[PDB]
């Protein structure tokens, strides 16, 4: 509604600056709504950037789910909605990364979905062992609690161009080899 | 000196709880010196902090140098480091990791070491390759770059107890693996 316009208004901005540098004017003058009638909405430019980080991560989580209903290619694929919906709200991403330090809350959302995601790599794993493709190395909870970790800190560094960081273009190929070879390696 | 006594209690305060809820105060106190005194070793708690990182990494840097004067137990030495230098200062690592949001010099810190230490795995990587132990696979300084920072996340997220993350008795061998698995494996 308005909704949309604020969130649409503070996501335009975090591309620009800093949630630190977006006033809660900035972002009801984006939406073509008062100051007073923002606070209808939202409690805080913070609030804000919880609820777009909300719809990020399960965009992604909704697409790992459509995908889960050869195995580099399998893991390539699952890698890429993460890879492609991060990479395709990097503003949003980044902010929210920033958050974890200061909002319980955005510290929560983002251990809630990587327990399910942890949790959902384990479980392929498992089924890989399972079925004979791949050999009973390490608990596959913890390979899975790892990789993800190095999926986290490896796609945001890149999204980020920080320094170091894997080159976006060569991010995907990188972690799918290191998943592989570890996943099936003896 | 007056220095030593400053950077110990800082360290030791470290521990109870963050840089924000210690004072300059704290500090001096601490030190056995007033708070003018302390301006004349330090401009700020935040220095403090840089300095304490400076001589951990700095330790962590120094060890491994020493080593580089089994395939397995080589990568596991090495990591190894990284596990014994800031497992024995968590604290510092702690606040020192949450600092690189708030210091360019906390960042810079960081970030020249972390160069540093990909530079050197990917150095050995290659001699791996040259004496062919280890097959052509990704570019080794990708391939080293993604390894640690999965390190970096990885040892942070298990020092602090983060949900998620692999137990600190459990995140040696887990790591180890992936590096293995991943610089050997075809
Ligand atoms: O990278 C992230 C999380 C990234 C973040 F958020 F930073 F941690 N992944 C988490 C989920 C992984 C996965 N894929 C599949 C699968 C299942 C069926 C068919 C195909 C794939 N199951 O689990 C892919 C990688
Ligand atoms: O884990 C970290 C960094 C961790 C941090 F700081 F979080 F990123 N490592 C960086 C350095 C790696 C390395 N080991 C050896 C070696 C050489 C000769 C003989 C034995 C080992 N060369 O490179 C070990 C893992």
């Amino acid at each position: 509604d308005r909704e949309l316009a604020i969130l649409a208004t503070a996501e335009n901005l975090l591309e620009d600056r800093p949630l630190a540098d977006i006033s809660v004017d900035d972002l009801a003058k984006g939406a073509g709504i008062s100051r007073p009638t923002f606070y209808f909405y939202f409690p805080s430019k913070e609030a804000v950037l919880l609820t777009l980080l909300d719809r990020v991560v399960n965009q992604a989580d909704m697409a790992l789910q459509t995908l889960a209903e050869d195995r580099e290619n399998m893991w390539r694929t699952g890698i890429n909605v993460f890879f492609e919906t991060f990479g395709s709200h990097k503003a949003v991403t980044r902010a929210g990364q920033a958050a974890r330090a200061t909002s319980v809350e955005v510290a929560e959302l983002w251990s809630t979905f990587m327990q399910k995601w942890i949790a959902y790599t384990a479980a392929v794993i498992d089924a890989e062992r399972d079925r004979g493709a791949a050999p009973r190395t390490l608990p596959a909870h913890e390979l899975a609690t790892a990789l993800n970790l190095m999926n986290e800190r490896t796609l945001f560094a890149s999204f980020a161009g920080e320094q170091p960081s894997v080159p976006e273009a060569r991010v995907l190929d990188t972690l799918v080899h290191i998943w592989v070879t570890s996943i099936y390696g003896e």
